[PDB]
């Protein structure tokens, strides 16, 4: 610990989340990501099943840890006097969905379907493990290019999933639902579905539908690209103004636009050159 274990590479990115670096585990040459978070910037703290003070992000990552490849794996963590260091899985090669869409523009619907399905499975995994991500968006989705597999990353805005109201929020405003903007009140799953609607619009149109509070609150969706009627319907459903008018996860995955998804590997072969 910690230098005898990891070789630090270049910075991948920094922001509200902290600073993430490329790295390699010295023992086996495993690609890893090394994420640093200042203690002064951590607003919620949790306790591990063994009783120790860690950031909520650590709690949430451990709750979702499994063989399931749809969510990033926390491999190790360290406490420093002024920060926490998270050792995370790193697919190689990888590209985040924001960069992917920036490069390629609006995605073919077949590709968007495969990607969006995988995100749905990942988010359902989180919720099933009692975790609410709260920052679902293109930047927080990694594409494992060889395997055509998507990974949800950055649980730094997340919370334990509850059935009561959330009155706090620190994810991305332009993915946040109208009830947050207007009332500073939302429920977990229905807000999650809102952000999934933004994401899906983003995949098929190449950009997000709303930039300003007034637009989010109005909820009028305009399609700037050719999008099929079935996809438009699903997007408009996820983006229903009334939270209770939004589809459940089951209804999303049962939607006609979601039928006949490609497997991850088929997705890679067809769309990722692989
Ligand atoms: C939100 N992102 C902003 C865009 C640049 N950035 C990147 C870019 N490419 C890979 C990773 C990368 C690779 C492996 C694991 C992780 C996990 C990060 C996390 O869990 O916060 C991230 N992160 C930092 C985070």
């Amino acid at each position: 610990p910690l230098e005898s274990q990891y070789q630090v590479g270049p910075l991948l990115g920094s922001g509200g989340f902290g600073s993430v670096y490329s790295g390699i585990r010295v023992s086996d040459n495993l690609p890893v990501a090394i994420k640093h978070v200042e203690k002064d910037r951590i607003s919620d703290w949790g306790e591990l099943p063994n009783g120790t003070r860690v950031p909520m992000e650590v709690v949430l990552l451990k709750k979702v840890s499994s063989g399931f490849s749809g969510v990033i794996r926390l491999l190790d963590w360290f406490e420093r006097p002024d920060s926490f260091v998270l050792i995370l899985e790193r697919p190689e090669p990888v590209q985040d969905l924001f960069d992917f869409i920036t490069e390629r523009g609006a995605l073919q619907e077949e590709l968007a379907r495969s990607f969006f399905w995988q995100v749905l499975e990942a988010v359902r995994h989180c919720h099933n493990c009692g975790v609410l991500h709260r920052d679902i968006k293109d930047e927080n989705i990694l594409i494992d290019l060889n395997r055509g597999e998507l990974k949800l990353i950055d649980f730094g805005s997340g919370a334990l999933l509850k059935d009561t109201v959330y009155t706090d929020f620190d994810g991305t405003r332009v993915y946040s639902p109208p009830e947050w903007i207007r009332y500073h009140r939302y429920h977990g799953r229905s807000a999650a579905v809102w952000s999934l609607g933004i994401l899906l619009y983003d995949m098929v149109c190449g950009d997000i539908p709303f930039e300003h509070d007034e637009e989010i609150i109005r909820g009028q969706v305009f399609f700037r690209q050719r999008v099929s009627s079935e996809c438009q319907h699903l997007i408009r459903w996820c983006l229903a103004l009334r939270p209770s008018d939004r589809p459940t996860f089951e209804e999303i995955q049962n939607h006609p636009w979601m039928q006949d998804v490609l497997l991850p590997q088929e997705t890679a072969e067809i769309h990722l050159h692989s």
